[PDB]
């Protein structure tokens, strides 16, 4: 409806894909009451009915696109189960999907379309076929975690189809694996062998961060939009008032993100597919599928303490089925660079996300190196500090995160060859050029002392 | 100059290329008799200053692009010498470096600009570093092609760009190796030990058939015409008439590409580096670094025949440095199908290339299985034949191959989705449904028979 889309303040795919999140709840509540009796067919065509409709309600010409990917795969994954030769052609056949969805779509302004569901589904489809190759190996022990998290059987049309369209993590939602996905089918997931799983409490509080988190996303959004940055004018303001504007933005559009992240938790731990174990006293722990780390994102004054706490989840399937399957190079430098590439490709065909990475990887190649310098060779360093006082010392290093993150942010937002530049013009190019010096002079001061 | 660009009847980027080749006889006269006494590095200064004025004859101020190529790779040659990742690291450079200038660079017309020198240099220089990586292995008992081509030593800036600006083959030229270039610098390219090569019997031929092929080719051109079959007010004609055009068509526009080859051959045969031994009798064979074996591309009813016939020295380099390389894999299907990718994408980044490629693949498999099926299991069907009168046959035979050859041939001059859809479905999309079919068909009959 046009009326509520103008009420909001905000365009109505915003509104749909929100009221989209919000209708796994019912979904979660109707599934945990009359599912006792398990007969998993049940579970895996209400699922696929759920994730159906969902699909239907936001996109509902294009679904049967995702109807296709899950048929073929299907097939691939039929025939040549074992070989090495799959894997490959099925991870061709998916990344030329997708490059082609993004090829045709290729918008300027940032639009929820087709893409970002396929995409999900396209990479757990890798993610399921490098599992099965893994599993289809000796029963040897192989990083047993490996092997425990490895998958052994014939993947039928049924339970690929279920685990495919889950209606809780269908948008958004976090990556979980094929075996525990077959866990929560037969119902050995609970709290206790035979009760519902208790999880009431946990999710509450996830909501209510949630929607705290987005009234106040939505509350500042008027104030601060991606228009002032250029607007062909205002590129005349006073240098450090340009700079704080920077450090204002960037700490409020990432907001637009968490919140979707954490409202999805809330989907997606009732169900009890967050279980992993407990802890030393033996109490539940339910942080297993979590997309954020809260009190911990904010206060990190490190540049790499903002890289174990925002993503997390797509960060640890990167890092396990990239590093983890080019162990035969052994160079250990170019394998980091080729997982950021596959990560700048993922995310679309413009030319910001490189940039935005190639930047990500200076500065906490930089921050190492200083980290390195100190507190391991200090000599001077440390006990001048000497722990005295540390407010000035912390809240400098906020500042300096807070801005050179969002200096950084800048082109992710912004993704043409034009605005990006002239928007990044005005600063003097100060991060690249600072960072750059400061690299090609550590060594020489860390020889010095 | 415009007036003769106008009196030609011709734009004057071709009468600049064809003044240009025409151009190093000269060079070559010159070369051949003032240089008896060898220091080397004279012929290395007067290729380099002989390339360099060609280049900046045909194009004024972008040859540098060439240079910013055969610099950087000297520095990649020469630091991680025989490591493997040093083919890696230079073959995505090359290769990027081709893709960015062709994307910058793409029009729709068919334009002699800076692509074609770059194109020719780049697959050069990977296949001097491919060589170059074979020849620091161990000396044992390879194969012999491989210990005849395997370079030992190290290249110097000067040798390097030597053999990088050669003034004969640098436009369109036949691409030599690395370790025969070193053996005309060292003088023992002879048919005597020592004194100047006779070859003027050899190269009055490639100047005679190569002029005659050009003139008739420049005497035919108004006729015919990449612009009737689009002009979308002649497609009205009868079915037929439709079919013999483009069975005129075809045969004429690649008599352009053919003579500049032949008059190539020219300038490459007489400094002597045409020279590979003699035959049974014991004279001199001068057939090394051809590019055309005309008197078998003209009468070949083969499908399989006009690939031997047409260029032979990518097609030779293609199948040596990609198909006999890629074996560790050992599919024998997918490099078949891997190769010609990389040959669909060193030629351009448009769409027509594709499809030209895929139905030469297809042609050429339905042949073989044609060809498979008889006079191997006859089963009296050509037992009856004996040779009694078949002229017939063999014109029917002519006349399908030059059809579809150039019915394949019509995507390679028009390379838009528009313009080449428009202009082949007029055609009722004849030889893909039909040789599918056929294909389709034929395991079934083989196995009736
Ligand atoms: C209150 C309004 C709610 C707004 C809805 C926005 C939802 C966040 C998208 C998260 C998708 C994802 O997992 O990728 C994370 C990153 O990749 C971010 O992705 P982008 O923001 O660049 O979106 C284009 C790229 N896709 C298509 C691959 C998703
Ligand atoms: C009388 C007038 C003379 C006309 C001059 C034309 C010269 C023929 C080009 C041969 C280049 C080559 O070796 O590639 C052979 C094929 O690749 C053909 O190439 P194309 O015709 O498609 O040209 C674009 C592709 N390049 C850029 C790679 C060369």
């Amino acid at each position: 409806l046009a009326r509520v889309a103008e009420a909001l303040g905000s365009s109505e795919q915003a509104l749909r894909l929100i009221v989209s999140i919000l209708m796994g709840y019912p979904f979660a509540l109707f599934q945990r009451y009359f599912l006792f009796q398990k007969e998993t067919y049940l579970i895996h065509l209400y699922n696929v009915f759920t994730g159906l409709s969902i699909a239907y309600f936001n996109f509902g010409m294009q679904f049967f696109h995702s109807l296709l990917c899950v048929l073929i795969q299907f097939l691939i994954l039929r025939l040549m189960g074992r070989t090495v030769t799959a894997v490959f052609t099925t991870f061709v056949f998916q990344m030329t999907y997708l490059m082609a969805g993004y090829y045709f779509t290729a918008t300027e302004h940032y639009d929820i379309k087709w893409t970002m569901p396929h995409c999900v589904l396209t990479l757990k489809l890798i993610g399921l076929a490098i599992d099965y190759y893994d599993g289809g190996k000796d029963p040897e022990l192989l990083t047993p975690e490996q092997r425990r998290f490895a998958v052994r059987g014939v993947p039928t049309l049924l339970e690929v189809s279920g685990f495919s369209y889950f209606y809780g993590a269908f948008m958004v939602g976090p990556q979980f694996s094929m075996t525990d996905y077959q866990k929560l089918a037969k119902g050995e997931m609970t709290d206790v062998p035979g009760q519902r799983p208790n999880s009431f409490v946990p999710a509450l509080k996830r909501l209510s961060l949630g929607l705290l988190f987005l009234v106040t996303y939505t509350l500042s959004s008027p104030y601060i939009s991606e228009e002032y940055l250029i607007s062909d004018d205002y590129m005349e303001k006073p240098f450090w008032f340009r700079c704080g504007y920077i450090l204002v933005w960037g700490k409020i559009i990432l907001y637009k993100y968490v919140t979707c992240w954490l409202v999805t938790e809330g989907v997606c731990i009732l169900v009890g597919l967050g279980y992993n174990g407990n802890d030393q006293n033996g109490k539940p722990v339910w942080d297993a599928c979590a997309n954020m780390k809260v009190w911990l994102y904010e206060t990190t004054p490190l540049f790499t303490g903002t890289i174990a706490s925002f993503n997390i989840n797509t960060n640890a399937w990167v890092a396990r089925y990239v590093f983890k399957r080019l162990k035969f190079l052994g160079n250990k430098l170019l394998s980091q660079a080729l997982a950021l590439f596959f990560l700048a490709i993922w995310h679309g065909l413009h030319s910001g996300y490189l940039v935005c990475f190639q930047m990500e990887l200076l500065i906490v190649i930089v921050e190492r190196q200083v980290i390195n310098l100190v507190r391991d060779s200090p000599t001077l360093s440390t006990l001048a500090s000497i722990t005295a006082l540390q407010p000035i010392f912390y809240v400098l290093q906020q500042t300096n995160h807070w801005m050179f993150m969002g200096y950084s942010l800048v082109p992710f937002c912004l993704f043409t060859w034009d605005k990006w530049m002239k928007v990044y013009k005005s600063i003097y190019f100060l991060g690249h050029v600072l960072f750059f010096t400061l690299l090609l002079v550590l060594p020489y001061i860390r020889k010095l002392l």
